């Protein structure tokens, strides 16, 4: 009989839906197209195509020219590419969400069951004569052959953007709010049922989790003294699952909001600095309001820190990931003339998407020590014994690894990408092709013009057969980059509609929450208004080191 | 120190927040006011209040000169004024919600935390000299007796309106899906997490109960078969907690999506209905989709349900008990050029509002029958007895009791106005005029003002002190009701917004969910399209008898 959706007939957006025995009929409905695949376009459709420019220029206009961009950033137009930055590209995504891992249809139980990673592209149906679709081979390349040919770091590339660890810790830290795959439900299930910038890698994703973390006076967490600094608490003063290796004493055990922060010293480190300012918000606020009550204190203090985090992301975290000569500006009153939704659901393209190990460098340099992945990994004293300080100096200067081009995953943490190849086809992700085709971009006719060379593109015409075939994950990290760029086209064009949306779609971002009153004043509003990355870190130590995004020079 | 907030100084929907001792300050921003109280209007604030007419001028209007309304139902003014409901109305509602019974301010838990009913107003504050405030007295009227003098029923008062027991009744079960008190967790609490119109009376609140009542064969809910007709299965072969009196085994209890369904034929009744529904609908697009699996012909089958349910209380339920001359519509398009999230969450206030307890009469009359309370509740074999179309046709000729007025609450079930005023202090609900105030309506100076009469009015002055230590649910129920009508002027103002918000907040609403895909192509969608409480019923039986929101001429 053969799924005639297999071969993805429906254009633009269109839903194939299979109708009889053998049919099909794509739902063109506001798709913009008209016809049996929907290809025929409407009056307004064809005028905005022809005069549309390509992606990739739009990129090029935001990335050159100082003086025309340093007379934008002083004028209303800064507020208004905004806004256009924020409607077109957080568009793309459907909300309310539509699939899920179940589902390849919109119902009620993808609407409700939040336990679920939402999907932009249903998967690839399980009658396909490929696992792709109909294009290319019977069996996919293997996930070890793959990784070890293509992906496999043979000498580290540094990104030419200068960015550096402090940056993919915190893209790390950041991410794992969100990003909380239940091991027990398995692949396309979400443990962080916030689907979003909600902090409960800092708070917990439940609430028991929480209230163990919370001291329960003046709203502050739990803390420990170390050396006359502050750090997260002992599993002895705050009873919570943490993950660390079996054996090790408690005494050596940090409890936080996210199981695995214990594990990296530099996911330790941010959650100090986050548990830091929390409290330190929570002292602001009492000397505010003297009348409130511990529960107060927290929930008012825990906003303003998701307020600081959206601000940081937005102003600093992309504007040295996207390179762009734009000064971004965090205001939510830009989309308050705008049709916008303020929810969020995360899907697990964006999740695939997001895997950057390739920034991991060959070892971590703190001062004139080196210190080797076996050195670094599991530790449970090097955050005390270097401190906040002494390490985020460390971790600014030190370069880190770009994500695209290829051959850049050091083999400690290469079996990461293994799975997530792995994971792609437990989940039955379509092919790159269609990704490309769903966030307004043309396909790919050939491996060479993927690559952009000769040698890395003919291996991969034999190993898959077609282009079409060629799988998510993969071509994000092997796809051709502009010189100066971390990574390819493709990752900016379909990650930033996501993570807009997560920012924006906060519902802190809305007419509604958006207020003085919901930080407790002026004071928490300012707060939120003026953060930076720099009094994230130095307000919250004795002394200021250097702290960026950035290295130096 | 005294508190300042017990004053409720900070004027349209102004938040006050506590600063220092004894200090407050008023949050303004976007309520089209500024100052110390946000009593000063802005320029297009005074422009609108001075050309706004009065709530009763408007209903006038609505309810009156059918000439006028004859041609604007045939025109695009239908449309035009469909729309104004929509968007006017429900914009009064907070979205995403804000407050709950933990938090009287804005906060990441009270948004996250599904499990609360939200609020409008928030509490009177714990710490306030009286009860309601800083007005009254110390001691609130008693529950029973407020009850026993002002809400029992002496004679029966039918309502002007014509409106009957199918009414009555598809009200009780139509509520029961999103007012679901937990009992357990307390008041404030709810179990009905979909928090609108999700259909979990008809499938369930949560997932493993769903799948209990599902056949897992065609997409179908499973049934028994009585009399050659199809009825709701039994608990013994769809193991699912209902709510029956002690005694009674699974073999005689009938199992559907609601626990307290047991207790009344009227409401098993509707249960029967839209099972029948739910199977019919598969029936029909099985026909157009041989290839789908159980799963996508049960999901698709509850968004057609769903659709069906918000036509039919748009088009007819609003219609019957509004009185409006306009023919109200179902169109979620006229929507898509607003600004409009789609999402809701329950309030309090609409669950206190919606005890149309008074709808009840003093007996159920079946034909020439004439049954009782004691003959009513709790009956099992009064549904398969008479059958579907008998019990339609004799609650359609019963006429329901009028809501507002007062007086009209049968002795059998005036225990839960009792406990619904009881629920309201736990939960500190603010004063029937603050209530007032916040959906746009002048604060009554009096009683007098209230009922419309002398004698009722002086006996709560003497109750209550002061007209603005009145509650809101023995407010609703004691107002004056306007030219023959169901209740009185706040009913409509209050409830209306909840109502619209609730309805048309519903993702199946949303540009991205209302196609004819996501209800399997044209067939599935016209069947939302053309939804009748006749087509509901007629279609699902052997004869069609006499189904209306009203009584016959
Ligand atoms: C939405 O929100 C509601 C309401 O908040 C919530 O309902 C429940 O919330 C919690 C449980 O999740 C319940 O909390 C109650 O309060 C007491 C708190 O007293 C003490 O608790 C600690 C003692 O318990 C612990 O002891 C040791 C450590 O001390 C620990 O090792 C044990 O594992 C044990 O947990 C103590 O540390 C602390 O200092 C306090 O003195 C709790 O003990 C107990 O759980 C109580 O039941 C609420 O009562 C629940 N209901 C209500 C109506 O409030 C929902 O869970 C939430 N929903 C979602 C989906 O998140
Ligand atoms: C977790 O991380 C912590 C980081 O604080 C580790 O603790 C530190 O471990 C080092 C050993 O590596 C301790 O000794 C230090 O290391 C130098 C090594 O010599 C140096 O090597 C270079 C290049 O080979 C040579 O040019 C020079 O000889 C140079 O000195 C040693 O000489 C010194 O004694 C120096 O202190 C260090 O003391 C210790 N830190 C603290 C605060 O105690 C820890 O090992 C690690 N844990 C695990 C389980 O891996
Ligand atoms: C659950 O509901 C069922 C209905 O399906 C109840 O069973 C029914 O009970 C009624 C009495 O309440 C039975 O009526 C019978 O028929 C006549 C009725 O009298 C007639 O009507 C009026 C008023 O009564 C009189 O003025 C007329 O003159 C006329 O006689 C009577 O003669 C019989 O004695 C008897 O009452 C009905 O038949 C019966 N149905 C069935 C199928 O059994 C049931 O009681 C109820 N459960 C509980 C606990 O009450
Ligand atoms: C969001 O959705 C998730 C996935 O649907 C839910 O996850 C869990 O719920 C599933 C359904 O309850 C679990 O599936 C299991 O199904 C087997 C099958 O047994 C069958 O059901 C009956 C068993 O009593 C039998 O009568 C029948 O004949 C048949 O054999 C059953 O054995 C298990 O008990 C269980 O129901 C599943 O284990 C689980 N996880 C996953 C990944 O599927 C979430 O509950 C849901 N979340 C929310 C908040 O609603
Ligand atoms: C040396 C440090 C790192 C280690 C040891 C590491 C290893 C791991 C491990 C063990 C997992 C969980 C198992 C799996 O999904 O394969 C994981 C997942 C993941 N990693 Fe990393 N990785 C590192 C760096 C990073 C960084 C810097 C980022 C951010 C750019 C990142 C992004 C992710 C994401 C998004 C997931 C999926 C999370 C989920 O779905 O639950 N990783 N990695
Ligand atoms: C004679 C028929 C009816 C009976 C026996 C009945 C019974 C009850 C009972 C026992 C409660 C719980 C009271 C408490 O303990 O707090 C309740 C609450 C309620 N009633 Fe009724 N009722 C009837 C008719 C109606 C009707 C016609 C409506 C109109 C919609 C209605 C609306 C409600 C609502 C909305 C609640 C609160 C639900 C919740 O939050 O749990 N009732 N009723
Ligand atoms: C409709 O879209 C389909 C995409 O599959 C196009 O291809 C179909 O029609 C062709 C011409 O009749 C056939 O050669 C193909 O076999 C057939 N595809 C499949 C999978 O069977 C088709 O050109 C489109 N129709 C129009 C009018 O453009
Ligand atoms: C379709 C009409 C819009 C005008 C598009 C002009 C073509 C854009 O051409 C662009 O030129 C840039 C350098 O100038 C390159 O960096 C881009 O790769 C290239 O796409
Ligand atoms: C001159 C700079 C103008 C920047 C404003 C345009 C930002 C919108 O970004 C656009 O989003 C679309 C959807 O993701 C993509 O299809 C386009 O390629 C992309 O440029
Ligand atoms: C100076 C401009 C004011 C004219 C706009 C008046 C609109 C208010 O509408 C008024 O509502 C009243 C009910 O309170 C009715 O009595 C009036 O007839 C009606 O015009
Ligand atoms: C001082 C001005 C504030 C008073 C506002 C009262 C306006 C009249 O009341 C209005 O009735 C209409 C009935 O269709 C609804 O659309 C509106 O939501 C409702 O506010
Ligand atoms: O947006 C983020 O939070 C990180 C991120 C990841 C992948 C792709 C884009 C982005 N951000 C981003 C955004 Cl939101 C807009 C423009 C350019 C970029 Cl790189
Ligand atoms: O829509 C409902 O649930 C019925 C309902 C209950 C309380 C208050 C209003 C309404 N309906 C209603 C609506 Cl939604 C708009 C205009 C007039 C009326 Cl009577």
């Amino acid at each position: 009989p053969v799924n005639p959706c297999c071969y993805y007939p429906c254009q633009h957006q269109g839903i194939c839906v299979r109708f009889g025995l053998d049919r099909y009929q794509c739902d063109c409905t506001r798709t913009g197209y008209s016809g049996p695949n929907c290809t025929i376009p409407e009056i307004w459709t064809w005028l905005r195509t022809t005069l549309r420019p390509s992606p990739s220029f739009i990129h090029f206009l935001l990335t050159h020219g100082r003086w025309l961009w340093d007379f934008v950033n002083a004028t209303f137009i800064r507020d208004t590419l905004m806004r256009l930055v924020l409607t077109v590209r957080s568009n793309l995504i459907p909300s309310p969400p539509t699939y899920n891992i179940a589902h390849d249809y919109i119902s009620w139980e993808s609407f409700s069951n939040v336990s679920y990673y939402t999907r932009i592209l249903p998967s690839v149906p399980r009658d396909c004569p490929t696992p792709m679709g109909t294009k290319g081979k019977k069996q996919l390349p293997d996930a070890e052959f793959l990784s070890r040919r293509f992906l496999l770091r043979r000498k580290f590339i540094p990104d030419p953007q200068g960015t550096n660890l402090m940056f993919a810790f915190f893209a790390q830290h950041f991410t794992h709010q969100f990003f909380k795959t239940s091991g027990k439900m398995g692949p396309g299930f979400t443990k962080a049922l916030g689907h979003g910038v909600d902090l409960g890698h800092i708070y917990g994703d439940n609430l028991e989790r929480q209230y163990q973390l919370r001291l329960f006076k003046d709203g502050k967490l739990k803390y420990q003294m170390l050396n006359g600094e502050v750090y997260p608490p002992s599993v002895e003063e705050a009873p919570v699952l943490m993950h660390y290796p079996r054996g090790i004493p408690p005494q050596s055990q940090m409890a936080v909001g996210q199981e695995v922060f214990g594990l990296l010293p530099g996911l330790m480190l941010y959650a100090t600095i986050w548990l830091r300012e929390h409290n330190r918000v929570c002292d602001l606020l009492k000397a505010e309001h003297p009348t409130w009550g511990d529960e107060q204190l927290f929930q008012t203090a825990r906003l303003i820190l998701i307020g600081e985090t959206i601000k940081i992301v937005i102003e600093e975290y992309v504007q040295q990931l996207s390179g762009y000569f734009l000064q971004l500006k965090f205001d939510p009153e830009l989309l308050f003339g705008a049709q916008f939704q303020y929810r969020n659901r995360i899907a697990m393209e964006f999740n695939q998407l997001y895997h950057w190990h390739p920034l991991m460098p060959d070892s971590f340099r703190v001062g004139p020590q080196d210190y080797s992945y076996e050195q670094f990994l599991f530790n449970t004293s090097m955050l005390v014994d270097y401190g906040v300080e002494a390490l985020v100096d460390a971790f600014s200067r030190q370069p880190a690894g770009r994500i695209g081009g290829g051959r850049n995953i050091d083999h400690h943490i290469l079996h990461v990408a293994v799975d997530v190849i792995k994971e792609s086809r437990v989940l039955r992700l379509q092919p790159f092709n269609e990704y490309r085709k769903r966030f307004g971009m043309k396909p790919y006719t050939s491996f060479q013009e993927l690559t952009g060379e000769k040698e890395m593109a003919a291996e991969l015409e034999e190993l898959y057969g077609d282009i079409d075939a060629l799988e998510f994950y993969p071509g994000l990290l092997l796809e051709k980059c502009h010189p100066n760029s971390i990574f390819g086209e493709s990752m900016i064009e379909m990650g930033a509609p996501f993570s807009l949306k997560g920012l924006l779609g906060n519902p802190i971002c809305s007419p509604e929450y958006w207020k003085a009153s919901t930080f407790g004043g002026e004071v928490g509003f300012n707060l939120v208004k003026t953060a930076t990355l720099k009094k994230l870190v130095c307000l919250n130590t004795k002394t200021c080191p250097y702290v960026s995004f950035h290295v130096p020079d």
